């Protein structure tokens, strides 16, 4: 399958990504908190289930939550304040919280479960977010991150998450929380984010071009 596009509400952002976030790929974003990382996360939560000429992929969603992010209250503002029933956008995203580092692991397995029952209906998972992906990889390794198991397992969940991007034509979205933090360096996208003056919120490819600027509005995010 091509490429598929899916705006993240920002102009600006949307032209740094050279369209918007890609299907069949790892997209990671990662700042601090409040650096817009989740209000990303929410407002692409929305827009892939637009049709293409708005900037969407008429898809489903799937959220994997490591600390408790998800507002099903945003998604509706987002929503509401867009051309959307938020009815059947709260309907369209299936939620699930990893409640240690082994069960995330499993719930991936589980989402391809769910990926091939919706993949011949006419909403098919386009968009599979997990927040603050590498959580419980840190907190469950203090004092032994040494242990090849940690970046065994993390190695093995990204490869899966990268299997699933692939084989299903799917946009892989993850976010990362910032030194003991570790992050998705194996994404096929790495994008920074942070704070900046007035409010906005500034993003920067990794490339291991140019600053894309927006603001956390109503309709989530904007130029």
């Amino acid at each position: 399958a091509t490429i598929g596009r899916i705006s993240t509400g920002s102009k600006s952002l949307d032209k740094l990504l050279g369209g918007g976030i890609e299907t069949q790929a790892i997209t990671e974003v990662f700042g601090e908190f409040g650096s817009g990382k989740t209000q990303l996360a929410h407002t692409l939560a929305v827009m892939v289930q637009l049709p293409p000429e708005e900037g969407g992929l008429n898809g489903s969603v799937m959220w994997i939550d490591t600390e408790n992010t998800f507002r099903p209250e945003r998604i509706r503002e987002i929503a509401q304040n867009r051309g959307l029933d938020p009815d059947e956008v709260l309907k369209h995203i299936a939620y699930a919280r990893a409640f240690n580092s082994n069960h995330q692991m499993l719930l991936v397995q589980q989402a391809e479960d769910m990926i091939k029952e919706l993949l011949n209906t006419d909403r098919p998972v386009k968009l599979l977010i997990v927040d603050s992906l590498t959580s419980h990889f840190r907190s469950e390794y203090i004092g032994r991150g040494a242990l090849a198991e940690r970046q065994q397992k993390l190695a093995k969940h990204l490869a899966d998450l990268h299997r699933l991007a692939n084989l299903y034509d799917i946009a892989v979205f993850v976010t990362n929380q910032v030194g003991g933090h570790i992050l998705a360096h194996s994404a096929t996208l790495r994008v920074y984010l942070r704070k900046g003056k007035g409010g906005k919120r500034i993003a920067r490819l990794i490339d291991a071009e140019g600053e894309a600027v927006f603001s956390i509005t109503e309709k989530g995010i904007e130029d």
